This record gives C-alpha cells, sequence and structure tokens, in this order.
C-alpha cells in the first residue's frame, strides 16, 4: 500500500486570465506555462486545422475575431434570456446563440459550424491548466480545487464543476475567490477569535469587493459589491483616446478608423501603463503608426493618474457599500487584501490606504496569483487521508 500520491492543483479560472499552483515542500509554486507566463489567457481559438488555447489563441485574435472565444465565464451557468447575457453579447465579435434558453458560442472549426456551451469552452482552458501543471510535475494530475466569484449561484457553481469533469479533472471543491486569497495569506490560521477581512479585487475588466468574517478557521461571506465593467481595460482606453488626440494635434491626422493603428497604440498603452506603476514616466515609440508616420512620445505618472482619476476614485463607492451591507465600520476591518494586476497602480493603493487611515495592505503575494495560491493550499489539505495514531 501507500503508493506515492500525486499532488493536487489549485486553479484560478479567470474571466480573462487563468493561473495554476501546487503546494509542495511547505510552499506554493505558481507554475509558468511553456511560453514562460505565470498566467494563461482564458482564450480558445478555432481554425480550419487547429484548436488553440491560451497565449497561442490570444496572439492571433486580431485577424480571427469571430472564431476566438474569451469571456466564457460571463455566460457560464446563465440563461440566454438573462439581462447580463443580452447586454454583454453586444460587445463580443463572436456569435452567441439560443439553444433552449441556454447560450452557446458558435464558430467555424475544422470545416464546419460548431456550437459549444460555456462550460465546454472553460473545459478547454482547464485542459491547458492541467497540462501546464503536468509539464512541471512530470506525471498526470487528477485532483483540483477550482475557484469562482463569491456571488456565483448553484447553477454557475455546477457548470464550473461540469467544466472540470469534461477536462478529465476530479473537482475536489469549488471555493470562492476572495476566500482563496485569504487562505493564501493564512488569514484562517490565526486561531480563536473573529477576524473581518476585506478583499479588493481589481482585474482586467471587473472590480469586486468582498467582506469575510473568519471565526476559528470558518469563513462567512458578509458582503459582496463591485462594478461589473470596471478594470484595467478602461485605463488602457483613456490612454488610447489621449494619444489619438495627441497624434491629431501634432500631425493633423485621425488614426481612429484604422483598426491596426488603434490596436498597435492600445498594446503600447497597456505596456506604458505597467511601467508607470514603478516609474514616474514612460516612453511610447511606435514605428509607422499611420501613413508612414513614426510616433515617438512619453507620458508622466501624473498625467496618467489625471486621465483615469474619476475611475480610480470610483473604486471606493463599492468599498463603502460593502461596509454598509456587512454592518461594519472601516476600523473594524482587520485585514485588507489586494487581488488583480491593476492593484499594482500606486494611486489605487494610496486611495484605499487613505480611505482606511494609513493601514498596511496585504500585497506581498502577487495580486495576479493570490487566488490560485490559496486554491493550491486548500487542494493539498483536501487530499490528506491521515488515520489517527493511538
Ligand atoms: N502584472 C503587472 O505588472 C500588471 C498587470 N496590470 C494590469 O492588470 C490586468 C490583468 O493583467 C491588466 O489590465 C493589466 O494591464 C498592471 N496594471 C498596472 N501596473 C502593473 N504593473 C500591472
Amino acid at each position: 500500500g501507500s503508493m506515492a500520491k500525486a499532488a493536487a492543483i489549485g486553479i484560478d479560472l479567470g474571466t480573462t486570465y487563468s493561473c495554476v499552483g501546487v503546494f509542495q515542500h511547505g510552499k506554493v509554486e505558481i507554475i509558468a506555462n511553456d511560453q514562460g507566463n505565470r498566467t494563461t489567457p482564458s482564450y480558445v481559438a478555432f481554425t480550419d486545422t487547429e484548436r488553440l488555447i491560451g497565449d497561442a489563441a490570444k496572439n492571433q485574435v486580431a485577424l480571427n475575431p469571430q472564431n476566438t472565444v474569451f469571456d466564457a465565464k460571463r455566460l457560464i451557468g446563465r440563461k440566454f434570456g438573462d439581462p447580463v447575457v443580452q447586454s454583454d453579447m453586444k460587445h463580443w465579435p463572436f456569435q452567441v446563440i439560443n439553444d433552449g434558453d441556454k447560450p452557446k458560442v458558435q464558430v467555424s472549426y475544422k470545416g464546419e459550424t460548431k456550437a459549444f456551451y460555456p462550460e465546454e469552452i472553460s473545459s478547454m482552458v482547464l485542459t491547458k491548466m492541467k497540462e501546464i501543471a503536468e509539464a512541471y510535475l512530470g506525471y498526470p494530475v487528477t485532483n483540483a480545487v477550482i475557484t469562482v466569484p463569491a456571488y456565483f449561484n448553484d447553477s454557475q457553481r455546477q457548470a464550473t464543476k461540469d467544466a472540470g469533469v469534461i477536462a478529465g479533472l476530479n473537482v475536489l471543491r469549488i471555493i470562492n475567490e476572495p476566500t482563496a486569497a485569504a487562505i493564501a495569506y493564512g488569514l484562517d490560521r490565526t486561531g480563536k477569535g473573529e477576524r473581518n477581512v476585506l478583499i479588493f479585487d481589481l482585474g482586467g475588466g471587473t472590480f469586486d469587493v468582498s467582506i469575510l468574517t473568519i471565526d476559528d478557521g470558518i469563513f462567512e461571506v458578509k458582503a459582496t459589491a463591485g462594478d461589473t465593467h470596471l478594470g484595467g481595460e478602461d485605463f488602457d482606453n483613456r490612454l488610447v483616446n489621449h494619444f489619438v488626440e495627441e497624434f491629431k494635434r501634432k500631425h493633423k491626422k485621425d488614426i481612429s478608423q484604422n483598426k491596426r493603428a488603434v490596436r498597435r497604440l492600445r498594446t503600447a498603452c497597456e505596456r506604458a501603463k505597467r511601467t508607470l506603476s514603478s516609474s514616474t514616466q514612460a516612453s511610447l515609440e511606435i514605428d509607422s503608426l499611420f501613413e508612414g508616420i513614426d510616433f515617438y512620445t512619453s507620458i508622466t505618472r501624473a498625467r496618467f493618474e489625471e486621465l483615469c482619476s474619476d475611475l480610480f476614485r470610483s473604486t471606493l463607492e463599492p468599498v463603502e457599500k460593502a461596509l454598509r451591507d456587512a454592518k461594519l465600520d472601516k476600523a473594524q476591518i482587520h485585514d485588507l487584501v489586494l487581488v488583480g494586476g491593476s492593484t499594482r497602480i500606486p494611486k489605487v493603493q494610496k486611495l484605499l490606504q487613505d480611505f482606511f487611515n494609513g493601514r498596511d495592505l496585504n500585497k506581498s503575494i502577487n495580486p495576479d496569483e493570490a487566488v490560485a495560491y490559496g486554491a493550491a493550499v486548500q487542494a493539498a489539505i483536501l487530499i490528506k487521508s491521515t488515520r489517527a495514531a493511538a
């Protein structure tokens, strides 16, 4: 007996990006994919000859927008008639169809028109995450913990389980994303006594605030609030609009109707935005942006902060609402935890810190990786099968 047990994995199945971890040697290792990325795009692309997942899918999205699927998490476990589904559909270049009041994404794939349920798309992203972990560990992986937003209902939770089952994974448990982040910091291991934790999660296109109470390791969701369409992509959008205007001023030319030029500008803006989190200024250099014209410029952190100022400030309204719902005062919150890559922005950090009167923020665990980190800690706990000693 007792053949060595394979490690279990923790998976953050994100709306835009996914992340996979494993707890081994008393620590969590976040596993990079073969392109060296510690997070993988939650994208699936279909061609006449291939099914591409992750980076390979995201990198060819520009010329194949109708057959490159993303945001399947926004559809999972929902009815076609759902108001959220009907509004979201207007922004996606891929076709969403009605099959018995259940949404399906329809594409061209290997010579035919094919339709997939959201949980089938998410199963393909989970298959990639499983492979990434198997490439590192050097053996097949069976068991996994998968996370969902705290506001997901039974239907959304069940459809996530089905996605794992289709991917060949045994789903140990479905756990809330905010709870997973708390586990990553060991906020459930402080012993006896009530502890109030606020999770501030600002991602690529969504913003969630969660208030939890932890008592003797037991978690309770006290409040959930947020902005459904607020994130990093809105900051990229303000920089795009600023530079479109700057090009018009300097060259008397409007670039906005050339999809390639706008796309190249946005990619450069997102990269400059990241630089501005560690540097006071950033340069933006694009060769032959429009009509053979090179675009060599810069932006200060102050100007970027001014451009996105209203958006950054608006992150505090869901913080006040969640506190109102949880029936708590700011002082009462013991721990503040930052999740999502956009929380690296100094101005965002400052606004939250000042709102909580100079309190330290838990941000030592990479914000992009904290949810998968916590999922990996819980997965290792779940597969334990100790028989009590005499
Ligand atoms: N990993 C990083 O250093 C960063 C990722 N984002 C954004 O976080 C979101 C999820 O990756 C996207 O909108 C990114 O642009 C960032 N935004 C600002 N500063 C940063 N340093 C990052």
